[PDB]
DNA sequence: GACCACGGCACC
DNA sequence: AAACGGTGCCGTGGTC
């Protein structure tokens, strides 16, 4: 384009190069703008930050989120990425869009920003006639985008100086597992070495190999494998504990203490808009969405993650969510009946598997009792039904039959959606949104078999994730009225910060939101808890 | 230093 | 590991 003086006009399309591509972190290397063939370079891009009224253009959000970050309010508009996700959720990287759409993603603001509009233009033909994917943008993508943006910039509070003293209790116990390990097999070695561990466990020692690794046909030792031999040698068991305690040793309490931002002193994630085949957000860079809870010590990790003070977390989680929406989705009366009566299937299945009784089920029976659920109702099968449960063979075949026939229309419901995925090629969620699956008609059995189970999830996990963000698009404008603050999202799960005056009212209103977001022919219900801390929070 | 594939595993 | 789905991060092992 025509070089052109900074300022450029209102409703140009906005390009810029980050030092890293996490925005709370980065350094602003360049801004430009461009409009009506022309092509704005900014001298000096923080100062130049001022100047725009909005963020439009590719990656809006992250520009947002660093201006946030300098204590400006520019809101993103229009990001072409959005529109391409939502053509096809395959659409996950600027360098993807522009090889697909028509044009060259570089390093330099003013090719970005010129990128910026031709792609806008281009997808926004492509979209013309689309009108329910148009109400998706309109009404839930874009909006969105702003959200997220002031849940990236505001961040979390972690107590560091807990998580510095787990570390040295986690190092002393992992320490003493080692030292178990290296005597049982006779020999020191690199745990965190599978390829040596392979050696030691199947070629030393003479323990049998139940499966192979993927790609490399190599002797597993992934932790299903080991868990049939946690009677077949002891050496076994030290070694999920290790694992255990070194997977959220490395992962979780060293590096997050040392994400602390200098300017707010809370911990900053990135909600990825763009990332998913189904619709649903992720978080990276530090993923917040996969925080260990299961176990005593990962709910010791859930206890860093604070509220400032004066202030407390609110915790709302959607209950059995994917289950009422296969109840809309389907129509079966009786998995209807089952949320227009109270029953809790998760609590339920959890019976049967530890032949207790309902007001016996504690969190941890029925954390497993909801992955049988899920697993069975996505296509798990028998064999692994049976090695999960320690159940024979055929007793895994006879509850994956009840389950089914408890609720007889899903089955049914499967079948149609994938015939319509075979004849339109894609499937959709309640509110349209588009997953691409050829594979349905694959000759590859294999191949064939697991596309289905990719196409049947995505309505049931997609229409959830439409419902969650729909919901955070409602409930933000609330939550700043109130002076409240929406901090984390976890697919079907919202954690808020409210003054402790307004906790109570912030949990009611999040509450009736989140579960009158979009009526259903199953209610929606929500539980909501809150705490100091995470954990304390949702229990 | 920068990338990457793989096995493995944490979240819903 | 296996006929659950969707994610991102770890250390190892390797290349340039
Ligand atoms: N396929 C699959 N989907 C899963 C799994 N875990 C979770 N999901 C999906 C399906 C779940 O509906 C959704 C939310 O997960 P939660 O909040 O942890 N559990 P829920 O909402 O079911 O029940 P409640 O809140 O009353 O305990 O994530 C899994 O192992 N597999
Ligand atoms: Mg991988
Ligand atoms: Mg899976
Ligand atoms: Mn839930
Ligand atoms: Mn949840």
């Amino acid at each position: 384009l025509e070089e052109a003086p900074w300022p450029p006009p209102e409703g140009a399309f906005v390009g810029f190069v980050l030092s890293r591509k996490e925005p709370m972190w980065a350094d602003l290397l360049a801004l430009a703008a461009a409009r009506g063939g022309r092509v704005h370079r900014a001298p000096e891009p923080y100062k130049a930050l001022r100047d725009l009224k909005e963020a439009r253009g590719l990656l809006a959000k992250d520009l947002s989120v660093l201006a946030l970050r300098e204590g400006l309010g520019l809101p993103p508009g229009d990001d072409p990425m959005l529109l391409a996700y939502l053509l096809d959720p395959s659409n996950t990287t600027p360098e993807g869009v522009a090889r697909r759409y028509g044009g060259e993603w570089t390093e330099e603001a003013g090719e970005r920003a010129a990128l910026s509009e031709r792609l806008f233009a281009n997808l926004w033909g492509r979209l013309e006639g689309e009108e329910r994917l148009l109400w998706l943008y309109r009404e839930v993508e874009r909006p969105l985008s702003a959200v997220l943006a002031h849940m990236e910039a505001t961040g979390v509070r972690l107590d560091v100086a807990y998580l510095r003293a787990l570390s040295l209790e986690v190092a002393e116990e992992i320490a003493r597992l080692e030292a178990e390990v290296f005597r049982l097999a006779g020999h020191p070695f690199n745990l965190n070495s599978r390829d040596q561990l392979e050696r030691v466990l199947f070629d030393e020692l003479g323990l049998p190999a139940i499966g192979k690794t993927e790609k490399t046909g190599k002797r597993s030792t992934s932790a299903a494998v080991l868990e049939a031999l946690r009677e077949a040698h002891p050496i076994v068991e030290k070694i999920l504990q290790y694992r255990e305690l070194t997977k959220l040793k490395s992962t979780y309490i060293d590096p997050l203490p040392d994400l602390i931002h200098p300017r707010t002193g809370r911990l900053h994630t990135r909600f990825n808009q763009t990332a998913t085949a189904t619709g649903r957000l992720s978080s990276s860079d530090p993923n917040l969405q996969n925080i260990p809870v299961r176990t005593p010590l990962g709910q010791r990790i859930r206890r860093a993650f604070i509220a400032e003070e004066g202030w407390l977390l609110v915790a709302l989680d959607y209950s059995q969510i994917e289950l009422r929406v296969l109840a809309h989705l389907s129509g079966d009366e009786n998995l209807i009946r089952v949320f227009q009566e109270g029953r809790d299937i998760h609590t339920e299945t959890a019976s049967w598997m530890f032949g207790v009784p309902r007001e016996a089920v504690d969190p941890l029976m029925r954390r497993a009792a909801k992955t049988i659920n899920f697993g069975v109702l996505y296509g798990m099968s028998a064999h692994r039904l049976s090695q999960e449960l320690a159940i024979p063979y055929e007793e895994a075949q006879a509850f994956i039959e009840r389950y089914f026939q408890s609720f007889p229309k899903v089955r049914a419901w499967i079948e149609k959606t994938l015939e319509e995925g075979r004849r339109r090629g894609y499937v959709e969620t309640l509110f349209g949104r588009r997953r691409y699956v050829p594979d349905l008609e694959a000759r590859v059995k294999s191949v064939r078999e697991a596309a289905e189970r990719m196409a049947f999830n995505m309505p049931v996990q997609g229409t959830a994730a439409d419902l969650m963000k729909l919901a955070m698009v409602k409930l933000f404008p609330r939550l700043e009225e109130m002076g409240a603050r929406m901090l984390l999202q976890v697919h079907d799960e919202l954690v808020l910060e409210a003054p402790k005056e307004r906790a109570e009212a912030v949990a009611r209103l999040a509450k009736e939101v989140m579960e009158g977001v979009y009526p259903l022919a199953v209610p929606l219900e929500v539980e909501v808890g809150i705490g100091e801390d995470w954990l304390s929070a949702k229990e």
